[PDB]
């Protein structure tokens, strides 16, 4: 059977799927037509119907996995489309985690004699984010940073090396938050989570300003002026909050001079979706970075696909960080962010 | 010179003032008739203006303040009409406090001899709480909390005892939410602040709801079903996620729900209101209780005046710090949440 790794989330399925490059002329006989139609289809196309996407630039080539050399990919589509997946899959052996594996687990089993092995989404979070960094992004890092987030001129993506990764407090930012502190290979905890995450992000941005996509979302905030719609220390003192170390361009109130009529009425609806962002974004921060004095672990690492192609809210979490814990904290990114929980349940393959 | 004391928020003026009582025959003939004009203004009054009230079930009656008997006024009217005020005031030596101090001092200092002291806003705050509870609200607790508050045929106000009250989290929810931890009279620091506070639920609920006012964002609040909009861990697991011990019934992404075109179409205003309401409300109680946990506090009091009125968020709190933190935290409330800062500004007068 084709080795897959599913994670389906409360918004997108998330699909790893190892394509062998070492099959023999004996073995490409012994293959059923459907198992090479499924491959074909798969490394021919890019777009699955009207919603699938293969993630092509962050493919892994030529990786050796169970004795096998191949390349992993990486493919996704919302959980929504579900139902389509499966009726194509009625006309192997899946491991699937995720809240998708309990929910939809019924629905797996009307594919005759397919066995559904239930894997935990942290469990799978973990060993496939360490997986992914111990093998590398085809020889470059994983794992990456903003140098001198708090300078403009200079801010710019590092890499960061994550050989020895513990403690580490990982910040999984999906349709919403889950804190993890991971103090080894099998020791790991999940700390907290929070509602506020990238559901409420696309949500509420829906619902003021009308936006169809995610997409379509942060292309009207990176046009916006979040300053509009928030109230701002400065606002509130005329300038710094001196004796708490507050400064004047701080969020005092997200979203607090909407309590103005004539505000809500010269507002537009880019700053209406960057203030969503900022304000969504500025609460994830906040709430690892009390996480993490608490854990007293100072690497945090934000995955999920609420930063998928979103560098406004990764310059945010990163300037953030460093600003308000003095630069005791470091923010982290990975290359691969949104797929960990996939990878890890293919890696489980091995048990069953 | 009139006895008051006002902290100038970014949203509400609180005001406290004291009447004496024990005025004697000769001491009101030299009373100047703008004094027994004012006096006489504020205590044959409950509402000022269009936008002034008198909270006249706080007032404290017959306290011993400055070696005088008198009773404790309290009175609050928007920032936005602070310039009737100080224009009322033009045809004494004022303590303020909050942001407005700084902000409108030169207004103030446009009253001919006024002498303004400015006074730190959380300094009040810790100031004007330790008061009101050593005073006792008329002979009754000022401190209360929610008895049972996990069983609702169960739950009710039951009053708490804070003769002892270090060390105690303070959690200020005005426009923004300051949180301080108080370890003696003299000795309390702002462990941190969020800024989704009073101010976003209203700038919110109107943007969402069109509402024109926090008593009317409360109503539809009240009359919602904030699952309509939010999306919950049973949407995403179909039950509990039983392995991290989350309730099918907690909300993992809020506003989750409004991605889909179809529910933004069904969904009420005052569904919204509600979902707006939780939302900020149970980030609130989860800011709180991890910075309880780091600051080893287990007494978490909440003032400010988003909970003025507001029982569906008291018992919000109340039930979600007890569920949450297994018992360890409790939920505490005072009857003057409002006023402390104003009241700790008419404390310093006798450094002046
Ligand atoms: N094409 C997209 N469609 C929808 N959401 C997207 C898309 N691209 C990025 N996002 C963002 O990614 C978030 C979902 O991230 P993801 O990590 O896939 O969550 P999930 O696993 O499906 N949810 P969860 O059950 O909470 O773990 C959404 O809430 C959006 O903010
Ligand atoms: N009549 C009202 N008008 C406006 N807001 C109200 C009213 N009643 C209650 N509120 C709520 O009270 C919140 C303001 O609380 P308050 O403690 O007075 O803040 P503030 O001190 O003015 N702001 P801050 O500068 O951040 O300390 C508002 O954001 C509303 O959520
Ligand atoms: C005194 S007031 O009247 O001006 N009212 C008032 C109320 C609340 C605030 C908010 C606040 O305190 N903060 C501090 C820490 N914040 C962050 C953000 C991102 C990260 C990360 N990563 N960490 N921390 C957010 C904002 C300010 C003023
Ligand atoms: C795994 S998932 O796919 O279902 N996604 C998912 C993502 C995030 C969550 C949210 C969450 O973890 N919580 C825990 C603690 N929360 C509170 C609330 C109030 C108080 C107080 N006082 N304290 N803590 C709020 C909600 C749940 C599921
Ligand atoms: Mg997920
Ligand atoms: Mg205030």
């Amino acid at each position: 059977s084709p080795w897959f790794g599913m994670d389906i989330g409360g918004t997108l399925v998330k699909l790893s799927y190892f394509e062998p490059i070492d099959i023999t002329a004996e073995e490409e006989q012994e293959e059923v037509e459907s198992l090479k139609s499924i491959r074909k289809y798969l490394t021919s196309n890019v777009a699955y119907g009207s919603t699938g996407i293969r993630d092509v630039h962050l493919e892994l080539k030529d990786l050796t996995l169970f004795g096998r050399r191949g390349n992993l990919h990486f493919i996704r589509f919302p959980t929504q489309d579900l139902p389509t997946f499966i009726q194509m899959g009625r006309d192997t052996v899946l491991c699937a985690t995720g809240g998708g594996a309990y929910k939809f687990e019924k629905d797996f089993r009307t594919i005759g004699n397919l066995h559904l092995h239930k894997l935990d989404e942290l469990d799978c979070l973990v060993k496939g984010l360490l997986y992914i960094d111990s093998v590398s992004f085809n020889g470059q890092a994983e794992c990456y940073y903003f140098a001198n987030a708090s300078e403009p001129e200079r801010c710019q993506k590092m890499p960061f090396n994550l050989d020895d990764p513990y403690p580490l407090l990982v910040v999984n930012i999906g349709s919403g938050v889950s804190i993890l502190a991971v103090h080894s290979k099998d020791n790991y905890k999940r700390v907290t989570g929070t509602s506020l995450g990238g559901g409420t992000f696309l949500g509420l941005c829906s619902l003021l300003t009308g936006c169809e996509s995610f997409e379509e979302a942060l292309e009207m905030a990176s046009k916006g002026d979040s300053t509009q719609a928030d109230k701002l220390v400065r606002d509130i003192y005329g300038g710094d909050y001196e004796r708490f170390g507050l400064p004047g361009w701080a969020v005092a109130s997200s979203f607090g001079n909407m309590i103005y009529k004539e505000k809500r009425e010269s507002v537009s609806k880019e700053d209406l979706a960057r203030a969503t962002l900022v304000t969504i974004t500025n609460n994830i921060g906040s709430v690892a970075r009390m996480c993490a004095v608490n854990e007293k672990i100072n690497r945090v690492v934000f995955v999920g696909n609420f930063l998928r192609v979103n560098t406004l809210s990764m310059k945010l979490l990163a300037y953030a960080l460093d600003y308000w814990s003095k630069g005791q904290l470091k923010a982290l990114f990975l290359e691969h962010e949104g797929y960990f929980g996939a990878v890890g349940a293919l890696l489980g393959l091995p048990n069953f």
